């Protein structure tokens, strides 16, 4: 399993440093807990219709979670809530399509995407409950999460076969995207975020349904 020593759950310095040190092994996958490979992370296909853009990503991938930096862990035992702050440079790949408009430009494209995220900050809030399982050990059972984000340094857009390959229009569109990267991030990033959070919350939840609380915590 995991090469990390035991914390008080509300010792938030120990928890931050334990998350830090446990990450590479966790995101390499643990098949007998619930833990897939989380770098590269396979995202479920999704679709959205937002601010006039119709957007699909198929066989989506997220690379860079191996590389993430844990900023703070705040486990709160009265609230049975956990807050997790981190950041990373990520890449998001996959087969995309594009319909309708982005902001003031019309868009059509069916090809490949490579987004590069530079210093993306995440604020993950998880609520939980303590359950006993079948064999009378308690586990931390995650229930619900909120997530917020913040691409602080930069976002770049690579999109192949825009407007059926027509250079003029593709270049114009990609220049637009790349210049207003931050508005575009705030305008369309939430369902891309949701897509990874849905998988990340799921994987953690699996882990801790499998390991006894008495096993990884101070009682
Ligand atoms: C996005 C990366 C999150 C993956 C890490 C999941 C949390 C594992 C808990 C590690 C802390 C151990 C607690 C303890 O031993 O006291
Ligand atoms: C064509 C518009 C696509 C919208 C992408 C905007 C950039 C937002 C990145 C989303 C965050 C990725 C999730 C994560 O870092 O775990």
């Amino acid at each position: 399993v995991l090469p990390v020593e035991k914390c008080n759950l509300e010792d938030s310095a120990c928890m931050t440093s334990a998350f830090q040190q446990a990450l590479p092994t966790f995101v390499a996958g643990l098949p007998d807990h619930g833990v897939e490979v989380m770098d590269v992370l396979d995202l479920d296909d999704f679709a959205f219709d937002l601010s006039g853009l119709q957007f699909t990503l198929k066989e989506g991938k997220l690379k860079g979670l191996k590389g993430a930096v844990i900023d703070n862990v705040k486990w709160d035992l009265k609230k049975k809530n956990i807050e997790v702050d981190f950041h990373l440079d990520a890449t998001v790949k996959g087969h995309y399509t594009a319909g309708g408009r982005i902001l003031i430009l019309p868009i059509t494209g069916d090809g490949q995407m490579k987004l590069k995220l530079k210093n993306i900050h995440i604020h993950l809030v998880v609520s939980y409950e303590m359950e006993k399982d079948a064999e009378g050990v308690d586990h931390v059972i995650f229930k619900k999460y909120t997530v917020t984000f913040d691409v602080k340094d930069n976002a770049q857009f690579g999109l192949t076969n825009l407007f059926n390959g027509n250079k003029e229009l593709s270049d114009t569109m990609l220049t637009f995207l790349n210049q207003n990267w931050k508005q575009v991030s705030e305008e369309f990033g939430k369902p891309v975020m949701e897509a990874a959070a849905k998988k990340i919350f799921k994987n953690i939840k699996h882990f801790l349904a499998k390991v006894p609380i008495a096993e990884i915590a101070n009682v």
